[PDB]
């Protein structure tokens, strides 16, 4: 398994553990701790549409451990900078939050959701998350120096920027993933003609980009942003991140075989591709371990419901099959109104299914083998409801509040 | 609130948090992680009646953080010494476990459940647990030197031991509690004629015993082990442990000044004592914060049900009253078959009620003011299920696996 950060899933969730619900709703942050008696509570009256003036169009809202206690904190990139509400480890979050650095904000540094990416990750393997942003002139890192002291925002690499050179959210992808196995997140960029790796130097800097694959890109295979989603994930169990994507004809995989260098692209699954009806606008696909393997499996929310193809263990896959007649288009699920995730909720290393639906937060549990049990309702909260939880003005994530 | 270690409750549980179930069953350690879909899993095939030859009459089985990751490990004092299964932070524990010191065991130092006490505590406040034993010649300490290296068992104090001067499990009480207010756990011992305290110096050693109270003892006020239970708990909210006991006429307390000097011994509740029918054999009593204000409240499982008396905040109390018609003698609950605990299950700092009954593990939830809702079944698991979970051959504890 690898700890991986993408654009669509910027909060890493443990392959084996009990994912918690974090909702940035209209009136504040609402926590649904994974627990025997689920009870959402308004934890912080901030970070919200109607409390603090937070907008999905201008701001980024996340969870990460900023103090090192192993407890996840609320983190938001607002106007004047980054704001942190600390988790005190006794189920209470600081309110009001503290502004921890005057950078990475809409007014401080001119960060834009339409041009730039902002991530939180422990890239120095020190137990706290640093701030890393793919900004204008390239990658800017701010080191987390303990007790909410964030060092200067610093240009550590003159690449992968909107203006260094030409990186666009409508053409390219930029992820963090350990492609070498040293436990440090490296940079993976899908550019125009090459997947590039920028290795992690261990000290908050990354080395210059090196081309590793001549596929999976807008001008190298014809891979378009929405239509052909791409992923980084350990598909072999060697602890290093491989590459997999859903094309036209199905799922192509490039296996990592040199601690950061890649084998040739192969079609491993005859499905999940546009050729079989899969559409950016309708059918989210994911990579998750559904078998406790340490290897990633393919999960797709299709028309009739949930499809899955299981990794044998070596990056080859069993045929796709329907495992659950729910959470698909048939049952009213839409990308505009609802959220779906594939995360372990039961600590068995076998990812489960959670959907924030029309009126209910629904779930189906992995039987521990990649099959799923009946759809159960967790709570009325976090659902679209009118929508009190519209994606336009709210944000829901799964996250392990205990690391 | 003050973290405390007692003979009945050697494992500290968070007053605000989500306590997990840990059962040392017939076939191994069964983990019951506090989560939305409680799914007990056989975590380690050891530490058990029929896996490792672990017997309730010879051995001690606990949960403590022995590595400093904040994740509770499985620790057991067996025949040849102390064995640990490390918790890796992803809900898996090493199996088999490994021996970390050939001492403090039935055949390694002649340790006896009938004569000695063995505890795991972070007495040096270094983030991981030392081994503390009250043995033959006094208090033996083994320093957790990291990475499962443990220093030689060293006699740190010639007192509180079976042969120094004559401490007896049928006459006396030995607890760990921070009474002095310096954040370190002190030895609190109820001897013949006095309650003694031994100040934790901070370095792995303990100052000589000092008499602080002429009461609460077998030869000071007529306090008997079975019939008149005693506790240490923060009753005033200053983070400093006070003393409270269920006597004949009710509950008596002596309050801590904040630095280990104790005030008068006074009667604060007219109930919970032998005079009102409370018996060692039938009616377990606890101190837990049922209102989330950081001061301990009294809870007793009597004949008709659960009785409670609420702390005003300063060691004075409201009247006792019955809050729930269950978990009592009349409903079949017996010490010989069943387990009852009062712990926060929901993260609101208000202790809830959980009982391992004849056929089910049942729960009643605190409403946040010390009242309790309808009784719900959490699972068939961990219940007596005759006699899959008999107390003669199995051990159930509550604990916070994630700290
Ligand atoms: C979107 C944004 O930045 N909102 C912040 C709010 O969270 C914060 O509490 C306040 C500081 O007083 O400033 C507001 O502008
Ligand atoms: C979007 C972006 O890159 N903003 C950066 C800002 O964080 C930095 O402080 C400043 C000076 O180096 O340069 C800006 O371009
Ligand atoms: C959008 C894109 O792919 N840009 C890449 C750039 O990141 C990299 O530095 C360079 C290596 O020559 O190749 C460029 O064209
Ligand atoms: C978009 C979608 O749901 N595609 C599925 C395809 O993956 C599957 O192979 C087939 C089952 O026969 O049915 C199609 O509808
Ligand atoms: C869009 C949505 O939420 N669809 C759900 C469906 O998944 C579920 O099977 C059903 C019964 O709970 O309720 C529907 O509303
Ligand atoms: C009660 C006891 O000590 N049992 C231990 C067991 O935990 C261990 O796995 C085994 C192998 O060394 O040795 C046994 O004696
Ligand atoms: C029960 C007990 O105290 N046993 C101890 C043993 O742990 C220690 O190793 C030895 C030498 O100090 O002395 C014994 O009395
Ligand atoms: C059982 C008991 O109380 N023993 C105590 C001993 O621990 C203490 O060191 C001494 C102080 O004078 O008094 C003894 O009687
Ligand atoms: C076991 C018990 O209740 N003993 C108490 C004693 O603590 C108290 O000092 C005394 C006052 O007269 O009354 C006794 O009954
Ligand atoms: C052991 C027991 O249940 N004793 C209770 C006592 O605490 C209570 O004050 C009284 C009146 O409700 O009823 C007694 O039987
Ligand atoms: C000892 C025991 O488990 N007693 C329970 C009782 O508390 C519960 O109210 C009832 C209904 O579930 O079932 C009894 O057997």
């Amino acid at each position: 398994t690898s700890n991986v950060i993408t654009q669509d899933l910027p909060i890493p969730v443990a392959s084996r553990g009990f994912a918690d619900i974090v909702g940035f709703g209209l009136d504040g942050v609402v926590i649904g701790r994974n627990a025997v008696n689920l009870q959402p509570f308004l934890a912080v009256k901030n970070f919200a549409q109607n409390a603090g003036g937070w907008l999905t169009t201008k701001h980024v809202r996340l969870i990460a451990d900023t103090t090192g206690t192993g407890k996840g904190d609320i983190v938001g990139f607002g106007n004047a900078g980054v704001y942190v509400s600390v988790n005190n480890g006794k189920n209470t979050f600081a309110d009001p939050p503290k502004m921890v650095i005057a950078n990475f904000g809409y007014d401080a540094g001119g960060w834009r959701v339409e041009k730039h990416l902002r991530y939180l990750a422990d890239i120095r393997k020190t137990g706290r998350a640093d701030i890393i942003g793919f900004g204008e002139k390239g990658v800017l890192v701010s080191r987390n120096n303990g007790g909410l002291n964030f060092g200067p925002a610093t240009l550590v690499l003159k690449d992968f920027g909107y203006d260094a050179g030409g990186w666009r959210l409508d053409r390219h992808l930029r992820f963090l993933a350990d492609v070498t196995g040293n436990g440090h997140l490296d940079i993976v960029g899908f550019g125009d003609k090459h997947v590039f790796i920028s290795r992690n130097n261990g000290d908050g800097t990354f080395a210059p980009a090196k081309s590793v694959i001549d596929n999976f890109c807008i001008d190298a295979g014809g891979w378009k942003i929405g239509d052909h989603p791409r992923f980084v994930a350990d598909l072999t169990g060697d602890g290093t991140a491989d590459i997999i994507g859903c094309g036209k004809a199905g799922c192509w995989v490039a296996l990592n075989n040199g601690g950061g260098v890649f084998g040739q692209v192969k079609l491993v699954i005859n499905d999940f591709g546009t050729d079989k009806g899969w559409q950016a606008a309708k059918h989210p696909r994911f990579i998750a371990d559904l078998t406790g393997n340490g290897r990633g499996d393919v999960v797709g929310f299709g028309n009739a419901g949930v499809y899955v193809a299981l990794n044998n263990g070596d990056g080859t896959f069993q045929s796709a099959k329907l495992v659950l007649k729910d959470f698909g288009v048939q049952q009213g699920w839409t990308v505009s109104k609802h959220r779906r995730f594939v995360v372990d909720l039961t600590g068995d290393g076998c990812a489960d299914i959670i959907g924030f639906g029309e009126k209910e937060t629904l779930v189906s549990y992995n039987d521990g083998k990649g099959n799923f049990g009946p759809v159960k309702a967790l709570t009325n909260d976090f659902s679209f409801s009118g929508g009190k939880w519209a994606p336009e003005t709210t944000v829901c994530w799964m996250a392990n509040l205990d690391s």
